[PDB]
């Protein structure tokens, strides 16, 4: 009861900010720009600084004819909407939202502690001890996104930033979307690809406890399960049922990801009549205190090394652009809700 009473009182809380989203909470000359963290396609990230509070934070700007162009227009509308919807202790938070001609802005937390993925490929590979902190909070904010009928489709190393007490804190919910049934959508990264969305199915939150295979196979051995030059190559083996483990892997550990790893949907851990609890009961978690962890008791395995809240010393390093803001609007109507 107890966690049904917290689930329920978290999709209360979520259903009312869904309902009426916040808008135009903030404006882009309230900033200094201070560096970019990161860029792609049809935006970027860059750590602002408040010029009242003198609070830092990471702004996403999105260029919205790009968005248009790429066909991410509602993409876009989902990650702001569920955005300021959400709460959880390992999600990042979001803090403002607006949009201007040219662009449009979510400014969020900044987490100075970099990407997992960064410390990952410079440690080589996490214990299993490591691993597990990390994947039990995964698991916790899937509970808790799930419960929502909320998808969070883009897990991967990139995406979780490692706080100030060696947690993790998700971002980019550039692919999240609300989900009653099925939906439809090619996006993701090819190495977290479930089997389903490969073969264009309609496919449900089964993809997220799939990636989380793939995320903890990663965390565990230093590299995906399926790996290949060609994305067509990665699918291939994807679809195959066939994964290899490195020895080194505990029994357990192999035993949990053959069933998050399981290529017919209708039997994968996490879409099983005991939903969640298949994977929070699994031996490989035995050693899992779950509240600790939701309530951040558990210490971490490690602290990122950082000299304050304005260091971009974990994140590196792009060219500058400019934040160009054009005369004329742009889209207007395609954005009209954000
Ligand atoms: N909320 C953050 O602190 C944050 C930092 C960096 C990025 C990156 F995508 F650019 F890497 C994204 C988000």
């Amino acid at each position: 009861e107890s966690v049904k009473e917290f689930l329920a009182k978290a999709k209360e809380e979520f259903l009312k900010k869904w309902e009426s989203p916040s808008q135009n909470t903030a404006q882009l000359d309230h900033f200094d720009r201070i560096k970019t963290l990161g860029t792609g396609s049809f935006g970027r990230v860059m750590l602002v600084k408040h010029k009242e509070t003198g609070n830092h934070y990471a702004m996403k700007i999105l260029d919205k004819q790009k968005v248009v162009k790429l066909k991410q227009i509602e993409h876009t509308l989902n990650e702001k909407r569920i955005l300021q919807a959400v709460n959880f202790p390992f999600l990042v938070k979001l803090e403002f939202s607006f949009k201007d001609n040219s662009n449009l802005y979510m400014v969020m937390e900044y987490v100075p502690g970099g990407e997992m993925f960064s410390h990952l490929r410079r440690i080589g590979r996490f214990s299993e001890p490591h691993a597990r902190f990390y994947a039990a909070q995964i698991v916790l904010t899937f509970e808790y996104l799930h419960s929502l009928d909320l998808i969070y489709r883009d897990l991967k190393p990139e995406n979780l930033l490692i706080d100030q007490q060696g947690y993790i804190q998700v971002t980019d919910f550039g692919f999240a979307k609300r989900v009653k049934g099925r939906t439809w959508t090619l996006c993701g990264t090819p190495e977290y690809l479930a089997p389903e969305i490969i073969l264009s199915k309609g496919y449900n939150k089964a993809v997220d406890w799939w990636a989380l295979g793939v995320l903890i196979y990663e965390m565990a051995a230093g590299y995906p399960p399926f790996f290949a030059d060609q994305p067509i190559q990665i699918y291939e083996k994807i679809v195959s049922g066939k994964v290899r483990f490195p020895s080194h892997f505990s029994s357990d550990l192999k035993d949990l990801l053959r069933n998050l790893l399981q290529v017919d949907l209708t039997k994968r851990f996490g879409n099983l009549k005991n939903g969640v609890n298949d994977i929070k009961n699994h031996k490989w978690f035995a050693t899992t205190d779950w509240i600790a962890i939701y309530q951040r008791k558990v210490e971490a395995p490690f602290i990122p090394k950082f000299k304050g809240p304005g260091d971009t010393s974990n994140f590196d390093d792009y060219e500058e652009e400019e934040i160009r803001v054009s005369i004329n609007e742009k889209c207007g109507k395609e954005f009209t809700e954000f």
